[PDB]
């Protein structure tokens, strides 16, 4: 666990709650012997497949991280299709895992209730992180030694 | 179909209905006379692609096994699009056939009934399984031999 | 239009119904004056663009025949967008026409009545041979030659 | 502005007389930009448009991609629409050319004949579609290198 | 960020909105050391795609500003798919920030109300601006110095 | 042999000797019952390479003629290395065969002699061809057949 | 070791009874190792061989290239001796699976006949670059994905 | 040829020599119809193929002009073959032909020779476009067209 | 540089000599903290570009090790240049260091001196793994970090 | 001249001669208004392309700086063609000028002569940073603006 290189990169658009997934990113990186990950902030989740695609460049993992909530246009799809888009190209180029904790909800009670804060139903952040450690750590296996 | 190299990466939510899917896979697999093939376990549907990659630069088919479920968010729908877009994406670059067994249903009852259990209506494990046999035994007499 | 080099690719889902698109398709090749087409089955739409892709390294023109209806879940629409995304990067990668001879219907009365029986309005099999076959000839002419 | 600009057009055949209006318009537009010849091809229906695309932006600055898909009884539409989206634009960025997607979408027939430039329609989309591939392509020429 | 390189392309279709949203990235621009950003205008929202990948190979990042209003068919869906798909690879192949404030509307009280008019309740030109030029600034930061 | 789309690509630099492996290439196509191949005169050999690349988008097998004779100075040795770097690009590329029927010589007498006049030991531009049209068939028989 | 590698082996024509020769070689080695019916291709020269190789490779672990180059009284053997390196080379990568070069390149015929392992021959490169295809099929197997 | 965009990349080594390729160029271009060809000085040869590559982007046919003359290190055959191997790849790549019409020299006479001055055996600065623009001819014909 | 991840390819061609050149490459590996590097052999030089390939996708540096000496023939000339232009290609499509550790000598006396046995004066074994890891901390200083 | 953004990258075999080059390049940086250009060291000449492939990532040049000298072997002639190699790909994959100032000579006495010292007949490092700044300077006005 404590071998692999993390790099997590989270927007601030809804900032409250994309630092509540920052919160569990970290922690579950802590726990797993990581305690300085690269974190990159930009200011929306489009600008994330870019800055993922820089970190993946040299990291085994890079977690994107985000709050996309949709208003009264169809921007948010939009939105939604681009960051769904760009991350699965991101991953497959790099042949890194980009784990995908990227909320998208209709309200911000959902968004709250999936942010891991204290009354949250579950953490994507702290999920996403798993899934990124955990599959870096399979391809490390799967790959070149000994 | 016995010297085709078959791996099968199944992730691990509905964890039971995940297992269900790899159980028919694994079947049809022995049951063609592939008695181990390279099976690998991620933590969520997303995580399919770029192991499927990886697998496919050593194996001749990939069998891609998961559920996703519909919950009260749009989180469903760009689940289901990076793991569609991925796959695809994977099998033409890796000229090698990835066969889509990832459950996308509306229900858990959907879900249970597709992943041939008991009382399941279909398995859709063992028809992914078949599937991508069946390609990688095609584009063998396709391509190039004596 | 004797001159073009001809495959055509059919699943096997719904079978009573991916047989008629083929009768037809291969109707059309023959009153075209073609040398007996390549023909391949496969077991599902999506494994159509890979072997597709296998078969436009070969050839001139490539139809793409099967068949699509809708159930309770999700998956149709998942399914269409793979083929979809699969066939339009296979046509382009290779230069070669691939003609979507693929129904995708609500009901399978629908899908009965676009596939060239007695009764039947419509024949998407002998539609997208002829679209295959113009396409080949046209790209002929525009290319180099005396 | 456009004497020296090597423009392409294909046009889908399916709704015969409609993609003639729409091809009407695309060679209007390039004739009163000092376009007298642009290279024109024909395909049976807008799915080939891409690959005929690809080919003709090899050789040209342009490609105007004209047609018409309207919508039927079964969600086959859809999967027509994306095809043909995915694939020009692909096209565009592998050849770093414009191809102006003149290709219009529909509910009903009535809606086609509205944007295809006939005497009583709102509107020209071969037209809107040659005048945008023009302006393009003489951006891009001053844009790139010149001494 | 006064040695950020920046490019601006902004389409015409509904001149007054577009205009003010290149207001917008400008005024932002200027206000942050830069006087000349590379500005160039497009007819549509659709040509951004080929404009902005010319621009990305000598700055540091562009913004795309356009609107897009939705009318009586499916046109509109085919048309931000596009703007999306386009840019979305347009800043990968270039690993250059492509800051999209392509307006993406129902109706025009909505759009005008988007592009920081007189009477507007935000500026998505001065939105995609500032996202551009952190992002800019964040790469810099991440990439090789010394 | 019939079936076989071939097209030839010869420089004009010593275009007395350019000529006879040209009819040489003519003789062996004729007697291999071809549909008259697709020819191109070029002026020098270095141009040879993009012109194959064009023509090899349209035909089975393209055949590359012309004399390099060495002179005074270095110059001989870099027009040979272009054209030698530029055909095994081209042919891989395209996956097509691309005969190298290119003499490089240190006379003039040299190149006459391998030329296939009356009084020459050897005809190049006609073992170019027939090493062709071989290799074409072979990869017919190779690729994707029923 | 080698009972799961799919070989295949292209061989030129140029000097028939020495790429003969070669072949023998490379088919003893495979029989040794569990492979009896390795896909054998024969091409006219090897300056063909690069093209087939590539073909060869979608399909099989591994591609022995087996051939005979000889130099005369012009620099043309340099030429084509380079134009075989660079592509088996790049056929290699491109597909990353080995593309073992059994291609003789001597001075002489005497020299060919040396390296071709008749009853005589000091040594036989086609038997080399058989062994050196299998072993690293092998390797690169174990280095993959398994599980 | 009135209608090819033709560019002339010099290299200013031998500047004496350089102007007078470029000179036999420019009449050339100019004889042809061509008044104002894109011209573009670099310092050396080695220089020349990446704004050969910038050149193609926007024109038909590029000529590369220069001269390298061979002094007492090993240097001379490393820049020369630096210069064959980046035009030829620049041809190729960008589908355009590339005249080299760099001079490769043992002594400054040799070169003096081949440069189209009063006393000149040849010009090889007029060749190259020559070359160059019968190249980009060919292709306009063997390309898409009416 | 204990947190460098190194793998080492040696050939098996003059056995006593790669033996050495692994040992010095291996006692520099440990000498820097590392006590398991990745350790592969190959038979021949010709070998080590694919498997170098396979080994740059999960390692940080690339040792290649082997010897190369030359005899009767031009085959020399052509294993060197192979050798050169694989690990060339390899280390830059992989952005990883690819240290060059193959011996290219005229004689045994030559490459016995250069292999680090003990009466060498050199071991070009040792010498390539410090590139190796030099150039492997230098790219992780360049490259994404914070 | 000011605008430019420029890294030099030295390797440090023959290292008093590299010092003297990398003077002569800073020197010539900083009278052309650049103080701070992006140094880095390497070890041997073959380490160089890998560096300056991540340099080029985002700088509008390189300057590539290092000696090699002729020894006992064919080892010098590789080590030159895969810096020769190197370069030429990394120049063109990124579109960005990479000066050659990597000294190729027989003897050390050639090398102190071309390397700018206070008796040398030429500056090579100072030589390789004019063309550079140079040819960065020229794609400037061929590229996008205003
Ligand atoms: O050609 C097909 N037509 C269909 O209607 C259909 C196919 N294929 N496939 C699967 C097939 O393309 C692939 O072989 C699998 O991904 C394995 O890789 C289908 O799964 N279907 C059914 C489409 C919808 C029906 O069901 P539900 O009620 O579950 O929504
Ligand atoms: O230009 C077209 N317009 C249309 O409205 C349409 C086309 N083409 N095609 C087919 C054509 O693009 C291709 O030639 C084939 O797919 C073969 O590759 C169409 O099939 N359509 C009809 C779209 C909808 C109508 O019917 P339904 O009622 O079944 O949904
Ligand atoms: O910037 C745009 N905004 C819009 O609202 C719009 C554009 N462009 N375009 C076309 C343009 O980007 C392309 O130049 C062409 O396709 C040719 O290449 C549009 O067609 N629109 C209108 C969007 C839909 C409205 O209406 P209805 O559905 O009623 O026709
Ligand atoms: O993280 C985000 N969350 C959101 O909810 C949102 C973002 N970003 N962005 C924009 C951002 O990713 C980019 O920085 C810009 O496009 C410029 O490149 C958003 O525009 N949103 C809002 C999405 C929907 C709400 O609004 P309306 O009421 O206008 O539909
Ligand atoms: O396998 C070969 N061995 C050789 O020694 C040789 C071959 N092929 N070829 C040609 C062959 O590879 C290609 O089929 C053609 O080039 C067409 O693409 C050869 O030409 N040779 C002879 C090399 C030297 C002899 O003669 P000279 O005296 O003229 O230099
Ligand atoms: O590591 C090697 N060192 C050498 O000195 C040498 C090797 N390999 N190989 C072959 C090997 O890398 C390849 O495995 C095969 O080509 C098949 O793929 C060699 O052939 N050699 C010998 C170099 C020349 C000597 O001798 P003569 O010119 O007398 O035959
Ligand atoms: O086919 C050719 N044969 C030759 O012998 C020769 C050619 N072409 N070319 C040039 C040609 O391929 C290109 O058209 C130019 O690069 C312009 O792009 C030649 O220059 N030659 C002459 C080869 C050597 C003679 O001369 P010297 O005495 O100068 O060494
Ligand atoms: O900058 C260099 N100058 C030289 O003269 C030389 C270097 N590097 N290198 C090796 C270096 O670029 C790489 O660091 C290694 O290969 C590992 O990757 C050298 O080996 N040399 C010496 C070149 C020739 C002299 O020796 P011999 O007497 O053995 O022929
Ligand atoms: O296999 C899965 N099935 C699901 O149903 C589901 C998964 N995975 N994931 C996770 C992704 O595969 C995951 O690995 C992250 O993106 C991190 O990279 C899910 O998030 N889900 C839930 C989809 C639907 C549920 O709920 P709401 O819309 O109510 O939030
Ligand atoms: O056009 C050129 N002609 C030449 O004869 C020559 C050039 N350029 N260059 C420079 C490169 O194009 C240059 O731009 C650098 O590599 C920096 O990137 C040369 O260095 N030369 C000299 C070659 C031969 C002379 O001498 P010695 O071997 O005696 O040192
Ligand atoms: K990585
Ligand atoms: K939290
Ligand atoms: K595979
Ligand atoms: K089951
Ligand atoms: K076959
Ligand atoms: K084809
Ligand atoms: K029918
Ligand atoms: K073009
Ligand atoms: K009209
Ligand atoms: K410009
Ligand atoms: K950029
Ligand atoms: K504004
Ligand atoms: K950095
Ligand atoms: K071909
Ligand atoms: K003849
Ligand atoms: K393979
Ligand atoms: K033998
Ligand atoms: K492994
Ligand atoms: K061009
Ligand atoms: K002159
Ligand atoms: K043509
Ligand atoms: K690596
Ligand atoms: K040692
Ligand atoms: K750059
Ligand atoms: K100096």
């Amino acid at each position: 666990a404590s071998g692999v290189r993390l790099a997590i990169v989270a927007s601030s658009w809804h900032g409250k709650i994309c630092d509540a997934l920052l919160d569990g990113a970290r922690k579950v990186a802590a726990g797993c012997g990581l305690d300085d990950p690269t974190v990159v902030r930009v200011l929306g989740a489009i600008e994330i497949p870019v800055v993922a695609q820089e970190l993946a460049r040299n990291h085994d993992a890079v977690v994107a991280l985000g709050v996309v909530i949709r208003g009264q246009t169809p921007h948010f799809d939009y939105v939604c299709d681009a960051v769904t888009q760009g991350l699965t190209r991101v991953s497959l180029d790099s042949s890194t895992p980009i784990a995908n904790g990227v909320l998208t909800t209709n309200t911000e009670e959902q968004a709250l209730d999936r942010a891991g804060l204290p009354t949250s139903a579950e953490d994507k952040g702290a999920q996403a992180t798993v899934a990124a450690l955990a599959t870096a750590l399979t391809l490390r296996e799967l790959r070149a030694h000994s």
